[PDB]
């Protein structure tokens, strides 16, 4: 049922569930320092809504739970990143964690996923990334991260996203040489948040249980 | 720049490396690592031949070359690997006389999780029927594109060629799916496709980097500066 929305439709559904941007959780009136404590506790609040948001990427509830949560497992970090890039275009050489919470390079193995952060930032404001445009290509790091890992489903829904990308293209004007560009230039920034996330999980280990993100996503109880 | 998407398809077909084989040290759990590694060696010299073939690459300064060849290497390596095993259900090609089975790659340790991940990859091929064509475009784009976010006006000269000769790619892609008959609407969506499974290539790789480095292991930059800095003596 999700497969017969129109591209509007993709479009609108993805807008309206997009999650909030979340504060820090740190008193400003007390001395800054403890970073990594902060920025743990943000990703750790920022997960369940991004469970809530997943539910509502259409297609994504007509798989098992098993494959949902499969799916998130390999998802997450790429997710929380785009995020982070997507919030921080507009502060060049600066992440914005929160809007409590701006962070500069200056500020061990850190400062090298710094730098793919602030590089993906500059990119996507270097190409005028729209926020239609970044709705789609998160939804695609949702169903694309970890089909290969485990599938007509998934790959149905990843050719209507596909659609609803070159929807938004030739609705902006681009021509069908500009279109078919853009989208793959996109797609090749999704190669680059996958490298930042292997790099990033390596830097974390110098991940949420499988029953942590089945709780979060709130099983109907007529099993 | 200025190849039709045909001359770009002809350049990269002519510039394809040869496979190689194994030597004919009989093959055993004990002797298989040097035996890939003596491989994949002897693959790199050519990979370097193929990289300044391909169109745009050697407009480049050396040192983004090499800086573009460290980030792809590998990369490079597991989709030729792929691709030669595409035919061969259950098994990993790496050379036609070195052809393994996922039981053969569990002597080490973390060895079969990256098995089989690159056979789910030659499996993915197979269901796409990629054509030849196809997979030299896309490990093309791999050298162009994996180290391009990890780099002065140079540079963002550098940076903007690369996004052009990407650009040409992507166009030459969508002139091969439009000439085998595809509509509009299936030549995105095959092209969103083929460029999705360049990024489980990316996680392969370093998936594969972690497991190259818990047995003892790559060219140094210094060794791909040597091989890519030729002399015009010969
Ligand atoms: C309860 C189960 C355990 N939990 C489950 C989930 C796990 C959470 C681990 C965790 C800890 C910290 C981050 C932040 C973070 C926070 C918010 C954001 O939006 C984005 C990010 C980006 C990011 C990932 C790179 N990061 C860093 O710090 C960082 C940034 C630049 C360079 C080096 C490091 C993300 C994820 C811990
Ligand atoms: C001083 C210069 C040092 N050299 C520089 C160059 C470096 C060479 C290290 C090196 C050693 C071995 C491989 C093989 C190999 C060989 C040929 C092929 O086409 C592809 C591959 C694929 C590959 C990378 C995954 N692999 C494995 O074994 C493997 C396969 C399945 C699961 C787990 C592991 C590649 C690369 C060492």
């Amino acid at each position: 049922l999700a497969l017969s929305l129109t591209a509007d439709q993709m479009v609108s559904a993805l807008l309206d569930a997009e999650p909030p941007i979340l504060y820090s959780e740190y008193d400003p009136t007390r001395p800054f320092s403890s970073m990594m404590g902060l920025l743990t506790n943000l990703a750790d609040r920022e997960l369940v809504h991004m469970i809530n948001w997943a539910k509502r990427v259409p297609g994504f509830v007509d798989l098992t739970l098993h494959d949902q949560v499969h799916l998130l497992e390999s998802a997450w970090l790429e997710i929380l990143m785009i995020g982070l890039v997507w919030r921080s275009m507009e502060h060049p050489g600066k992440l914005l964690f929160a809007p409590n919470l701006l962070l500069d390079r200056n500020q061990e193995g850190m400062v090298e996923i710094f730098d793919m952060l602030l590089a993906t930032s500059s990119r996507f404001r270097m190409m005028n990334l729209q926020g239609e445009e970044f709705v789609c290509l998160k939804s695609i790091i949702l169903l694309n991260s970890g089909v290969y890992t485990f599938k007509d489903h998934i790959h149905r829904v990843l050719d209507k996203i596909t659609d609803t990308l070159i929807h938004l293209m030739a609705k902006a004007g681009l021509t069908l040489q500009q279109q078919h560009q853009r989208l793959a230039q996109l797609l090749l920034i999704l190669s680059h948040i996958r490298h930042m996330s292997n790099k990033g999980m390596e830097h974390l280990y110098s991940v949420p249980s499988y029953d942590l993100l089945l709780e979060m996503l709130d099983a109907h109880r007529l099993h």
